[PDB]
């Protein structure tokens, strides 16, 4: 139902790299990813903002449906199979359906609300269910206009609100991923580097036992949220970032990351080799 600004539980966590390129670096996508490789691969995941030249409808907005599924997020780390069906949006009522619930539910911070998502994957004290588009297949020039990728493996489009969340996972086949967020709220990112995937999994064996009896395969169903400060406490690095319209997040192969959306947005990511 409601907001407990007191009860917050925000994970303290080392920030991820950021990077700036130049409209140089720019110029040639797979080039630049290769270059900071070395730098930010160590780290899992980093953020990318794209430098100021960079720069990217009715029918669409008010137009083009789409189908949801519905997260309990009091469920996502503790519980006793996964998200049901929800209703079919367009943006336009979508957007209008997110922005009423956030308004209710509390103008917060992303630290605001990422205390209290937290808050209520760790300690729930009521059941709060959200609705998120995810998996909806679409739909200069530079490899950044993500359809042009899979040419230089389809763009996925993800719509998202407030609390709506990416349960851990690491991309098929060691795959990169570049994720760009087109409008709205920020995206909390964390990440975790390839040579700690093991720690991860295996801290959340010790920890989640019961849940990996009756669903062996857990770690690939997309429908587990961990803490990072349970993670961290297991000597498992994890690291933040925040991603604002406009800004592009990459993963490493063999990375795992996980999230959550601080209200209405819109985002498209592709698998990369
Ligand atoms: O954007 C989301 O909600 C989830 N996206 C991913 O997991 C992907 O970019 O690797
Ligand atoms: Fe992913």
């Amino acid at each position: 139902a409601k907001w407990n600004p007191a009860g917050a539980r925000r994970p303290v966590l080392d920030e991820a790299p950021v990077f700036y390129p130049t409209e140089e670096e720019f110029e040639d996508t797979l080039k630049y990813i290769e270059s900071i490789r070395p730098m930010a691969e160590p780290y899992g995941i980093c953020r990318i903002v794209p430098p100021s030249s960079w720069k990217p409808d009715k029918s669409i907005w008010e137009g083009s449906k789409f189908s949801t599924r519905v997260q309990k997020v009091d469920k996502l780390q503790n519980r006793k199979f996964g998200f049901e069906p929800g209703p079919e949006f367009t943006l336009q009522t979508f957007q209008k359906y997110a922005d009423d619930f956030s308004k209710q539910y509390f103008v917060p911070s992303v630290e605001d609300i990422e205390g209290e998502y937290w808050r209520i994957v760790e300690v729930p004290t009521e059941e709060i269910e959200v609705i998120y588009g995810a998996d909806l297949e679409t739909g200069a020039q530079s490899g950044w206009n993500l359809n042009n990728l899979p040419r230089l493996l389809v763009p996925w489009v993800y719509v998202g609100m407030c609390f709506s969340s990416f349960c851990w996972h690491v991309e098929d086949h060691h795959l990169y991923s570049l994720n760009y967020m087109h409008w709205g709220a920020p995206k909390l990112w964390y990440g975790v580097p390839g040579k700690d995937a093991v720690n991860l999994e295996s801290a959340m064996r010790k920890h989640l036992p019961e849940l990996f009896e009756e669903q062996p395969d857990l770690l690939h169903n997309l429908v587990t949220q961990f803490s990072p400060s349970l993670l961290k406490s297991e000597g498992v690095h994890v690291y933040r970032c925040v991603q604002h319209e406009g800004e592009f997040v990459l993963t490493f192969p063999r990375a795992y990351h996980a999230g959550f959306n601080c209200g209405f947005n819109c985002a498209e990511a592709v698998n990369v080799a």
